[PDB]
């Protein structure tokens, strides 16, 4: 319904529903952007994100809300109520993952742009693997992991230890490992690595790139704290 | 899109929409139940009450960040961006009004069920005079006028002075007189009035009925603090 308005036009309106809180609207305007089938800018890639990471973060924290309650319960109101919630959380991440695939990860040469389409795409087949079961959940999860692992190659290769979105990749393929993969050995050693190559290379940075990189740092600490 | 659910199962997902945070599902849960054609029991009405204050409130706070940016700009963005958010929060409103009209007020009977729907009137309309300009804004701001009056005279014939509905009205029609029509005497009056009167007959209630009425005396007090 994006299609009538100027590529132009629904950047800023991107901004302005970020501005208001408005997420939803925010993802569709950024979907719009999306669908003229330009490239993004490393700004837009960032609104995207935040689009989209608002919307299913409150659709995430919902389907646990209703998921405790029909553990606890365990009339049909309470599963329907959370299957609704889960076939709109399923809806959001099938498309966004859509955009990635069509056509975002394929025109991504750059390393800036390419890991962060395949850091998505990682992100949004987790939040479809915590709602799965079953095989179900298994082909989801290789998903995750393959996405996230193409990610961390091209990361290794082509960029510093202490690039922001490298660590920000590291930290959810950490996270992944923890809570999706049962792998928690993995996520530990990966989260500590991570920390420990960024903090070696902090000396390279202005003050400013440090902000940026000790900030992400700062959450790789806080998973450590939390599962050792 | 309710019709095919039972009234009790749209009244325990709204709950637990409530229990999610999810106002939007609330509200329809909560249209599909009054629209059953059945009256609404206390715990109902509030139920309708958090449901639509949430999605309005959202809306109001995203339709005066707009409204701001407009006005320091003072392209066509921003304006149609404002436009369309206005529209939605008009749609609400009037969804809103529509129930009431259809035929929750001209069923209700008993003073707690006339008294808490007129102040949902006058609240409504309240919210559609924030975005109406001219002599529009004026047939609006007398409709709110009216349905408040109404619901102030019947409270003070049929309620006691510290009924928590008959205070929250008075609360929200002082807000009514120094936002909206431009008589912040008036509001001034009517808080102070309100409040003093209140207070005297605190001496008659239980503990959770001291609570619960005091809880709003005190909204008219941060009201005459910021207003004197
Ligand atoms: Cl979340
Ligand atoms: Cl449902
Ligand atoms: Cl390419
Ligand atoms: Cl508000
Ligand atoms: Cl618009
Ligand atoms: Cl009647
Ligand atoms: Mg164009
Ligand atoms: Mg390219
Ligand atoms: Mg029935
Ligand atoms: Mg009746």
């Amino acid at each position: 319904a994006m299609g009538s308005m100027e590529r132009a036009s629904l950047i800023q309106k991107a901004k302005l529903a970020e501005q208001a809180e408005r997420y939803e609207d925010m993802a569709a305007f950024m979907k719009g952007a999306v669908e003229k089938g330009e490239e993004l800018s490393c700004e837009e890639r960032n609104l995207l994100s935040v689009a989209y990471k608002n919307v299913v973060g409150g659709q995430r924290a919902a389907w646990r809300v209703l998921s405790s309650i029909e553990q606890k319960s365990n009339g049909p109101e309470v599963r329907e109520y959370r299957e609704k919630v889960e076939t709109e959380l399923q809806g959001v991440c099938d498309t966004v993952l859509g955009l990635l695939d069509s056509h975002l990860i394929k025109e991504a040469g750059d390393a800036e742009s390419r890991v962060f389409y395949l850091k998505m795409k990682g992100d949004y087949y987790r939040y479809l693997a915590e709602v799965a079961t079953g095989d179900d959940k298994k082909r989801i999860i290789d998903s995750a992991r393959s996405a996230y692992q193409e990610a961390m190659d091209i990361s290794k290769k082509e960029m510093p230890p202490t690039n922001p979105i490298r660590l920000g990749l590291a930290l959810n393929f950490s996270v992944f490992h923890y809570e999706i993969a049962n792998s928690p050995e993995e996520a530990i050693s990966l989260a500590k690595t991570t920390f420990d190559e960024a903090m070696a290379d902090l000396h390279t940075l202005s003050e400013d790139s440090y902000k940026d990189s000790t900030l992400i740092m700062q959450l790789l600490r806080d998973n450590l704290t939390l599962w050792t």
